[PDB]
Order: C-alpha cells, then structure tokens, then sequence
C-alpha cells in the first residue's frame, strides 16, 4: 500500500521538483537518495525523517526493498543509469534528456519490457495549470474540430544565449520537449512536422528560438514555440476549432512559487489567478454564441508520481506511453538532421 | 494642374475601392469612364458631375489629355489591358491581380520603363490604419532588433470555402498578396519562404488557410496569416523587439464603413477605435519600462492616389516599386510549386 522508492542524485533537480511532492505523499516511502557528493544541511531535514543517504550506488541497487527510481542527475548519465536500474529490476523515472540517442531509447523500452519493469521520462509538464485547462476544454468537445493549436515559453531574456554548443543544450531540447510531449500525448503521433530552429541573436549560438508545427493530415496542426526576446506575452495556449476558441494567458505559478520558498502542500499552492483564468468563445447547436472564463486546473507535478502510484499498486495504465516517448524524441532529434528551416515525415 | 485620368471597367471595384476616392480629390480629375455595359443608374450622380463614359475602348485610350488609367475589370483581363494602356503612352493602375504570372509582370515593368510611364498594382492596403501604426513604430525604433512580425488576416466563416479552382482563387492569393506586399515594402526581399497552404476543411478546396513566414537572415521572420475558423482574433499584427513589443487588435474599418454606405468624406472616417489602439512595452537604455498606446494613423487608401500624383506631378518615387511588385508574384506562385509544408529559396 506505499512504493519504496529511492532517488539516483541529490542535485537542486532532484530537490525543487521532485522531493517537495513526494515528501508530502503518504502513498510515497523515500527509502535511500543517491549522490556521489551529498550535502548535508540540504540532507539534514531529510535524514531527521528517516530518509537514508549513500554515496554507494550498490547500496540502493542491491537493495530488495525499493522498486521505484528516480534519476535527477547529469544529462549525460541518464541512459546508463536506466540500463543498470533496470537491470536491479526496479521501475525507473528519468528526467531529461531520457537518453542520449532514439536508439538508445528504445533499448530501455525493450529492457522494460524484458526485466518487466516500468520506464518512462519524467513529464511534470503535463500537470501545468494552463495546459491542464486547455486539455479539458478539448476533452468535452465545445468547440468542435479543432483546426489548431498554439502554445508558447516565452522570456524577455535578450543576450543570455550568445555562445555555441550541441543541440542538447538548445531551447528546442530543453523546453520543446515538454511542450511537445504533452501535445503528442493528446493529439498522438503527426504525420509531419516543419521546424525553425535557430538564434535570433548570434547566429553561432546554440538555438534560443524555435517555431515547430506537428501537422495531423490537412485539418489540424499544433505549433509549439519559444522566443527569448519577448515583452508582450501571446497567450500561454491558443485553441480554434469549427464551433469555437479557447485563449489562456498566465503560466503555471508552481515554478515561481517553489522558487519562493512556498512548498507544495501550502495552501494555494497550484492555483492561477482568476485574472488568467482561460476563456471559451463558441456557438451552440442553437447557433446562439457563448463567452464564459474556465477555471484553471489546480497544477501539482506530484501527480506524477500519483500516476505512478496507480501503475505500480492498481497497473493502471503507465502514464508516459513508449511511443509517445519514442515519437517525442524522433521529432526533436529530426530537427536538427537539416539545416532549419526543415520539414519531416514521421517514420511512419 | 491636376491629374486626368480614366478607368478601364466601372463594377463595383470602381465604385467601391477608387471612385469614392478620386472623386473627394481635387488634384485628381476622372474624365473617362469605361465599360461595355454601363449603368446609368450609378452613372447618373457622376456624369453629372462631369464624367463621361463610353463602351468603347479606342476613345479612352487615343485621348491624350487622359494620362492616367485604372482597370478595374475582371482579372482574367488586366494583362492585356494594360499592355493596351501602356502602348497608348498611359500610365496605369492595377487592380490585383496585376498579371497572369510573373512572366507577363515583369514584361509590363519592362515596356512601362519602354515608353516610360508609370505601372504597378493598386496596393491601398498600405494605407490600412493598423499597418501605418505598425509601419510608424517600426521606422521610429522603439524596439530595436526586429526578430518577428506577424501579421494576419482571420475569419469565423467555417464551412464557406468548400470548392476547387485554381490556386488565383485561394486566401493565399485573394488575402495574402496584401499582408506580403505591405511587409515587403517595409523590410524588403527576404531570402527564404517557408509554407503551411491548405484548407482544414475540405483539403482538395482552394486554400482558405496559410502560414507563411519570410525569413530574413537569422534574426528576423515575418509570418502572414490566415484561417477562416477564429472565434477568438489574434492581434491584427505582432511585433517583438530586442527593446520590447508592439501589439494590435482590431482591423482598418474603411471597408465595413463603405461597405455601410459611408464615404471618404464622412466625419472621422479611417479614424480608429481608443480601445484599439495598439500598445508598445520597451525599455529605454536607461533601462525603464515603458508602456502607451499608440495613436492609429488614419486609414485611407486614397492616399494610394496621392503618392501616384507626387510621381506623376512631381517626380517623385513611385510606391510599387518593380521589386516589391516582382517579389510579391515570386513568392505568391512558388508557394505552390511543390506539395505544402515547404521552403523556398529566393534569388539576388
């Protein structure tokens, strides 16, 4: 009735987004955190709960009574780090990047499916407020065939991203994956995708822009897009359909408030403002035009880990799908095989 | 003195588009008139004024007091029209389409500068009041690095266009000559085109929606746009600076006011909503934050007339340059050259 779960790296990862919602979960049991250079006063709250620490790996591996692992390391480790939990036989969650290569992403897959464990990407995206709200308005279905989709990650960060780099350390790899994940998990797997990926600054520099479109046949098309020099906000989620729209500005506010000491069981945590509160302008049957504000969802990432509670005790369904982990890391990967800007075919 | 002019066609175009213009217009003076089957309910008011009409061609063109000329005929005519009109030693006005293809325009550019007179398509859209707002703040350089602008152009007409016909009959053709060539003349020819052309509804229709973007280096890109299924409008144009941004809502209202029976001459006409004005938000280099509206220019697409009078009167530069009409065609026609999505590679 509790999974025993331990966490491989103790970094500020592994400590804003995963331990503050895991902590507060009855259903949840942090047995041992691993990293190789632990902190102490970080630590020190966490052992007085009872949570054990390591710096020996084998110590966690070995360990018969944990199930669940975490992997909020390095980028570059997280493919081999998978491959040998795995091989512990314990279910695993891996931040991003999953793996270093599609292939190698499809290994563990195979690997999940011969050690019979659960693999999968960590996606707190898809328990964001604003999209959260955007998913339900498709759901019920008021607006009719939805024709497009358009959501953004804009900042006003003019001259942070001037120098060069591999594509892993660009804006499409560090924030189009999570926009696209959480759209492929709607809409499914596209037929075709267009790519503009680039600097707007300094042409050398890793890409601080991207305008990416995932089309599904001739009737609709998402568009997931990211700027750095951006003063006027478009609306975090842009929906239109054959009976009506859907407009949301406001981000989901758990970043910025974890970011300010406000943990996810204080009261409030999750909630957007009303002033943001998403807005549905369509036609009834009767023709008759209907404006109304949509109450944002409450946003909480733990929800993640409550997915994984319900696969690991109820098998309900494993909440990251293999292929939309797999089609997610074809398009990305996709993008950067041609000199942007590009068009791609899904392997079909 | 003033100007004598002519026209080539007397539909609703002329009735619409240039007559209530020309005629507010001292500096302007239409002595002919032109068209097979005239209407002498609407030539009334006019020869009354002093215009006269005729069904046949030869009086118009031999004239020579007539210098200027404006075909507002079908399209399948202006082609040889105005080639008509240019060996008559006039200069001429054209309504879109200016030709047939890009072959033909170039041609009449060429025979233009052959017996030396003025020719180039009726764009009046420059004068829309939201592009001038756009336009005015864009030469002002409030936001320094331009990397995008999106313009657009959206409709809530679902299920309208539902048949095939030639790409000429599409929005591409009918709208997005409009957003393209205002963008053209303000940041030139681009180097590459990207296209997203279709119809979400009825794929094998013409076209009733487009994504277009303009690529300019690295830094900036234009996109035009349109979509025949928006209940909720974007903003009429999106700018975005490396100082900050530019955005309006609401579209010139010149058309729905003729289009209401109101005239050039009527009070406040062309003369924007407060409530649609469009807002800038920069930063000086002082580093303060700045947010006002921005007056919208008054719309009048008279002033189309006006600038070909300070060519004509004046020897001053002609508006449609060979260029911007050249490139407007180029691009218009390569966007359906191979199946969309695709990217396009400019010459010079």
């Amino acid at each position: 009735m509790t999974v025993k779960m331990g966490f491989i790296g103790f970094g500020k990862s592994a400590n804003r987004y995963h331990l503050p919602y895991v902590m507060i979960r009855e259903t949840l049991e942090v047995k041992t955190i691993f990293d190789l250079h632990v902190n102490e006063k970080a630590a020190a709250p966490f052992k007085e709960k009872g949570v054990n620490f390591t710096a020996d790996l084998n110590e966690l591996l070995t360990d018969p009574e944990i199930e669940l692992i975490t992997i909020c390391t390095p980028a570059h480790t997280h493919y081999d780090l998978a491959k040998q939990a795995i091989l512990a036989g314990k279910s695993v969650i891996v931040e991003k990047p999953f793996c270093d290569t599609l292939e190698h992403a499809e290994e563990l897959f195979a690997l999940g499916q011969e050690k019979g464990v659960v693999v999968m990407p960590y996606q707190n995206r898809r328990f964001d407020g604003d999209y959260l709200a955007m998913k339900q308005v498709v759901e019920q279905g008021f607006l009719g065939e939805i024709n497009e989709v358009e959501t953004h990650i804009d900042y006003y960060r003019p001259g942070s991203i001037t120098e060069q780099g591999p594509k892993e350390n660009g804006s499409f790899y560090g924030l189009g994956i999570h926009l696209m994940d959480r759209m492929i998990a709607l809409f499914g797997r596209p037929d075709q995708v267009t790519y503009d990926i680039r600097n707007n600054e300094v042409s050398e520099a890793v890409d601080n822009y991207f305008d990416v479109d995932l089309h599904y046949g001739s009737k609709l098309k998402v568009k997931v897009k990211t700027n750095h020099s951006v003063a006027s906000p478009y609306p975090r989620f842009i929906v239109h359909g054959s009976n009506g729209s859907f407009i949301k500005y406001g981000e989901d506010q758990q970043e910025n408030d974890l970011k300010a000491g406000i943990m996810p069981d204080a009261p409030g945590f999750g909630e957007d403002s009303p002033m943001y509160y998403g807005e549905v302008t369509y036609r009834n049957g009767n023709g008759d035009w209907i404006k109304k504000q949509i109450k944002t969802p409450v946003g909480d990432y733990g929800r993640y880990y409550d997915a994984v509670y319900e696969t690991l005790k109820n098998g309900a369904p494993q909440l990251v799908t293999k292929e939309q982990a797999l089609t997610n890391i074809e398009i990305l990967e996709a993008g950067f095989l041609n000199p942007s800007p590009s068009v791609y075919h899904l392997k079909e």
